[PDB]
């Protein structure tokens, strides 16, 4: 399972690949949401994506890569107040996950969007 990590943070995505690599996952970092829509392909089979960046925020992103792609989408942002959680899940993210987040909490809710993407591939191919 492939991986595309949106933050702006370098120091959050330097351990959060690592992490992610050690729980069996490919990542790709995108520092922006411009460098994210330009490394957003069919390949991807999960974005985790963060709200305050420069050049192009993550709702923003969302809007955008929602018009071509259905790629599942987990926010995972400093924003985490109520009204964030829903603004981002009505906007078409699938999960909302602030931040400071539990490690075993985050890879969990990869791992349950990824085993439902899993349930539509083996339907699909059937
Ligand atoms: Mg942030």
């Amino acid at each position: 399972n492939k991986i595309l990590l949106v933050d702006d943070d370098r120091e959050l995505t330097s351990l959060l690949k690592e992490l992610l690599e050690m729980e069996g996952f490919n990542v790709i970092v995108a520092h922006d949401g411009e460098q994210a829509l330009d490394l957003l392909d069919d390949s991807i089979d999960l974005l985790l994506l963060d709200v305050m960046m420069p050049k192009k925020n993550g709702i923003d992103t969302l809007k955008a890569l929602r018009q071509t792609h259905q790629t599942p989408v987990i926010m995972l942002t400093a924003r985490g107040s109520e009204l964030d959680r829903v603004l981002g899940l009505e906007l078409g993210a699938d999960d909302y996950l602030p931040k400071p987040f539990n490690d075993r909490e985050l890879v969990a809710r990869i791992r349950a969007i990824l085993r439902r993407s899993h349930w539509s591939e083996q339907k699909l191919a059937a």
